[PDB]
């Protein structure tokens, strides 16, 4: 079975092609993770997946999506991750972390608490920042503050500081969050970036924030650990061919700049779009990025059906398959998949206290 | 749905009728539990089950089944349980613990390490104790040492000390392990008890160890928390009618002595038997105990099929349904069951970080 072949990138070897993508839990306090996270991530690692990527973790307080997002903007935040990282490794999974800045989508409620921008006079909120003073709209109406050149320097450094802490906390895999309408995605897109300086206008200028952040992170992140990013390569906004072309060009530059793998997504930069949701609908897009940028990719959305994950791999649309929600429903999804695909001794996808009992 | 109605016993209210029965993990060192246990049990509680009973935990070093069994034979062992108990409560589940002494079945290997009595010159082994110097046979050939009256006093006190620690560590539910061929079961059965003193021979004498242990535990265990036990009511050894009669009589005495619920099992006292394994095969037996001793019961074996658990309840064969292995395969089995039985907003069987995403 292809889903259960190992995968080697730099010095890191995943035991199978199952990746658990970053999924926010909204359970942190002041950026600090706790026993929710520890048990959640520990449980997931024991489930069998080859790689577990920790949720979007803010490089700065204002870059949190919500008041419950994790953070890594201080050495104390980083140190909180240490036991969890060690528990993930103990379970045989590779610990990864996505580091992030939510840009104009920041200062919002938890999804079960309105999922919308925090009210003006709610003491939990904060001013958001972005390339340009334009609001997302819809449920996120707040107009962000336009970043100064010093803001841009500071955020870039926040990312470096974040990667450095991530490295020292023991993570073996890092993912830069340049997707889903957040800060990085918003610099690339013309919908959200109307800057007239070095960081807006042309393709080279809109790319600049993302490329510089990568290069600066590369300086602290170990050469021998996969350096990756997530990136919305299209919007389904009626400009897909041209957006894809530019996104693929940028992916080529990422690769040239040391990016080992690209997590391929949709931009979600603006609300007025028409996304053709469906099981593995991202496969064909992911496959085009892989071919044309000649770069390993993962993607997600509906791969919780084990045969679908298997086909994506055999067709070389993906190098790893990211399975999100199915892992929230069943932390042992990898075991479910092994059984479904007929893996020999499938119960030994799990640790011995479970495996012996289930064979 | 009956499986998802709450259940009140003394001052304790379970949020549904799903019980996770004690399942040994064999991951403790010198009786001390660790992060395996913490994450395992924490994960299970968040899964949705109303009650989570911690694995057979030894009241004395020699009463462990294996070198990896948990123990509660010192205040330090008990204190190790404290964080786990608090994590279980935080998740909305009721923390229970089964306290145990493996009798002649003690000093054995982990199931994936031979599952058999430890070799003579293996430094991990120890002498076993029992009512009479007779070996189980088969894979457990060691002849136990015949207990003195002082051994019996000491073990009884170990059980009291165990319940006391369990109480102080915060458990809200206790289960005495008088089943599966272990010490308690071995005092009741004529196959294993050939004593000619006050603790062997007649029904009153064979019952004595179990009844005294209960009464002594009752002295320290809070009146307002369910006091329960697990008990093999038959052997499938060709003596089932008479064994059942005596077992039911004992259950009546348990009830008269303060037992709030009885976990009904098979004795497993000897190997030469013919167990009619099948989905919910214990239902009819459990139901007879319930009727004739007029005592709430749970049982297990194959109730991981949600409709089977539901039927058992509607037919009043059981008051709680114990689901073991299915929870090792999927810690979120209760959520699986809610969906299968059509529970309204089934995803909210899980905590918000999962539930909101899965609705
Ligand atoms: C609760 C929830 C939280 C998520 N948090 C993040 C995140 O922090 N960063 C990110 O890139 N994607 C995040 N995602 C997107 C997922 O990584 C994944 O792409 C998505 O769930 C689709 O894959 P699936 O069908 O397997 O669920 C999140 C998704 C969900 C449902
Ligand atoms: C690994 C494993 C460990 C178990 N440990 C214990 C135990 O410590 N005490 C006990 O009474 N039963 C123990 N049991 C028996 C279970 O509680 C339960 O009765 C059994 O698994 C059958 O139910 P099920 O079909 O839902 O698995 C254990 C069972 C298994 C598979």
């Amino acid at each position: 079975s292809a889903l259960f072949e190992p995968y080697t990138l730099k010095d890191v070897t995943l035991r199978n092609r199952i990746a658990i993508p970053p999924m926010c839990q909204y359970m942190a306090e002041d950026g600090m993770i706790n026993d929710w996270h520890h048990v959640h991530l520990a449980g997931l690692a024991r489930g069998g997946a080859g790689l577990l990527v920790v949720e979007a973790t803010a490089v700065a307080p204002e870059g949190r999506i919500t008041p419950g997002c994790a953070g890594i903007w201080s050495d104390a935040h980083a140190q909180a991750f240490v036991p969890v990282v060690q528990a993930i490794k103990a379970a045989g999974s590779v610990p990864g972390i996505q580091i992030a800045h939510a840009g104009r989508k920041a200062s919002a409620n938890r999804p079960w608490e309105g999922d919308d921008h925090i009210a003006a006079d709610d003491t939990r909120g904060w001013e958001t920042i972005a390339p340009s003073a334009i609001a997302f709209g819809a449920h996120l109406p707040k107009v962000p503050r336009e970043m100064t050149l010093d803001d841009i320097a500071r955020v870039k450094q926040d990312f470096v500081d974040a990667a450095r802490r991530a490295r020292d906390a023991g993570f073996e895999w890092i993912e830069l969050h340049f997707a889903h309408g957040y800060l990085g995605q918003s610099f690339f897109s013309e919908h959200s970036n109307k800057r007239t300086d070095a960081y807006g206008g042309s393709f080279d200028n809109r790319s600049r924030f993302l490329l510089e952040t990568l290069a600066a992170v590369r300086e602290v992140w170990p050469e021998n650990l996969p350096l990756t990013a997530r990136f919305g390569v299209l919007e389904y906004d009626g400009r897909d061919e041209q957006t894809l072309e530019e996104s693929i060009e940028l992916a080529r530059r990422f690769k040239a700049g040391g990016l080992d793998l690209l997590s391929v997504s949709v931009g979600f930069t603006i609300p007025d779009t028409n996304i053709p949701w469906g099981p593995a609908f991202m496969g064909p897009i992911a496959e085009r990025v892989r071919r044309e940028a000649k770069l390993p990719v993962t993607s997600a959305w509906g791969f919780g059906t084990p045969q679908l994950a298997e086909a994506a791999l055999q067709a070389n649309q993906l190098d790893l398959v990211s399975v999100g929600r199915a892992h929230l429903a069943d932390p042992h999804w990898a075991y479910f998949a092994a059984k479904e695909l007929g893996v020999e001794k499938a119960s030994w996808t799990l640790p011995a206290p479970y495996a012996h009992a289930l064979e």
